[PDB]
C-alpha cells in the first residue's frame, strides 16, 4: 500500500501521547477573560467572534464549538498543542468552557486578514512567491510533526498584507498520519480537494495538502479563483481531467489499484494532457514565469506520491528571490 515518502514513522517513534488525543487532558483558562464583540462566521460545529482580552486590553478571536463533539475536540486541542510555536501556525493563546454548561472554547490570536477575493487581484510576483514560502514554512512544520492539515484553501489561509503576516487556521480537519491507515475522504473543500480524494482513495497522506497548495498557487499565478471550479465532487474530478488529461489519470488508477466509480465513465471524457501554459494571458502575464510553471506542474500531479513535499517545494529556485531577500 502507499506511504508517505517522508515524516511517515514520525508518530509511532513518538510516546504514544503525542498522538493518543483521546487520552489528553485539557488545561482550562478563565472565561471571563474573553468578552466577544463580533461574529465572524460559522462552521458546522463551531462559531467564530473577535473578542477582547480583558486582562490585556488585546484583541482575539474565540471559536465556541457546539455541537460538543468530543473527540473532535480533543483531536483538535492536542494537534494545536504539538504544533505550539511552529512557524506561521495560528497561535492558540487559551483554552476555555463555560462553568455551568461546560460549552469549551478556543483562543486564537487576532490577525488583520485582507479578503482574499480583493487581495489575490493585487499580488505581484514577488508577493505570490512570498506568502507561498511562508505557507510551505506552516506545512513542512506539521507536516514534520506528524499533522495533515486536509482543508488547505485560501480561507484558512489568512494574509496580513500591511505587515506581510501569514496564518495557517482551521485545525479542526487536522489528522495524525500513521502509514497504511484508511483516512475519511470528506475532507477538505471542493475546490482544493486532491484527485486522491474524489477517486474514494483512504490510504492518503500529507501530500493531499500539497494538492491544496498548488491549486492555490494556480489560482495566484494565473488568476482564476477558484482554478478548478467543479459543481460537484463528481464534475470536480472531471475539471482535473481536462487539464492533467485522461489517459494520465488511468495511469494513476491503475498503479494504486483504485477502483473508479462507474457514474465517471458518462462524465470523464478523452482529454489529452494540457500544457500550462495555456492559461497565460495579458491580464496575468507578469506574473508567470518558467520557474512558477515548473514548480506547479511538480505540485498538480495526480500521482500523490510524486508531488513535490513541502520542504521540497521550498526549495524550488521559483523561490530563490525571497530566499535571497530574507538574507539581505
Ligand atoms: O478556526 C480557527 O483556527 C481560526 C483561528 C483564527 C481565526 C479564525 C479561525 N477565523 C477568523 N475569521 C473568520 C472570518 C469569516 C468566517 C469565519 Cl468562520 C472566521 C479570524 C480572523 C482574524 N484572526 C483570526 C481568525
Amino acid at each position: 500500500g502507499s506511504r508517505a515518502r517522508v515524516y511517515a514513522e514520525v508518530n509511532s517513534l513518538r510516546s504514544r501521547e503525542y498522538w493518543d488525543y483521546e487520552a489528553h487532558v485539557v488545561s482550562w483558562g478563565n472565561q471571563d477573560d474573553y468578552q466577544l464583540v463580533r461574529k465572524l462566521g460559522r462552521g458546522k460545529y463551531s462559531e467564530v467572534f473577535e473578542a477582547i482580552n480583558i486582562t490585556n486590553n488585546e484583541r482575539v478571536v474565540v471559536k465556541i464549538l457546539k455541537p460538543v463533539k468530543k473527540k473532535k475536540i480533543k483531536r483538535e486541542i492536542k494537534i494545536l498543542e504539538n504544533l505550539r510555536g511552529g512557524t506561521n501556525i495560528i497561535k492558540l493563546i487559551d483554552i476555555v468552557k463555560d462553568p455551568v454548561s461546560k460549552t469549551p472554547a478556543l483562543v486564537f490570536e487576532y490577525i488583520n486578514n485582507t479578503d482574499f477575493k480583493q487581495l489575490y487581484q493585487i499580488l505581484t510576483d514577488f508577493d505570490i512567491r512570498f506568502y507561498m514560502y511562508e505557507l510551505l514554512k506552516a506545512l513542512d512544520y506539521c507536516h514534520s510533526k506528524g499533522i495533515m492539515h486536509r482543508d488547505v484553501k485560501p480561507h484558512n489561509v489568512m494574509i496580513d498584507h500591511q505587515q506581510k503576516k501569514l496564518r495557517l487556521i482551521d485545525w479542526g480537519l487536522a489528522e495524525f498520519y500513521h502509514p497504511a491507515q484508511e483516512y475519511n475522504v470528506r475532507v477538505a473543500s471542493r475546490y482544493f480537494k486532491g484527485p486522491e480524494l474524489l477517486v474514494d482513495y483512504q490510504m492518503y497522506d500529507y501530500s493531499l495538502d500539497m494538492w491544496s497548495l498548488g491549486c492555490m498557487l494556480a489560482s495566484m499565478i494565473f488568476r482564476r479563483e477558484p482554478f478548478f471550479h467543479g459543481q460537484d465532487n463528481y464534475d470536480q474530478l472531471v475539471r482535473i481531467a481536462k487539464v492533467l488529461g485522461t489517459e494520465e489519470l488511468y495511469g494513476y488508477l491503475k498503479k494504486y489499484h483504485i477502483d473508479l466509480d462507474p457514474h465517471f465513465n458518462d462524465i470523464l471524457g478523452q482529454h489529452s494532457r494540457k500544457r500550462w501554459e495555456n492559461f497565460i494571458h495579458s491580464e496575468n502575464r507578469h506574473l508567470v514565469s518558467p520557474e512558477a510553471l515548473d514548480l506547479l506542474d511538480k505540485l498538480l500531479r495526480y500521482d500523490h506520491q510524486q508531488r513535490l513535499t513541502a520542504k521540497e517545494a521550498m526549495e524550488h529556485p521559483y523561490f530563490y528571490p525571497v530566499v535571497k531577500e530574507q538574507s539581505q
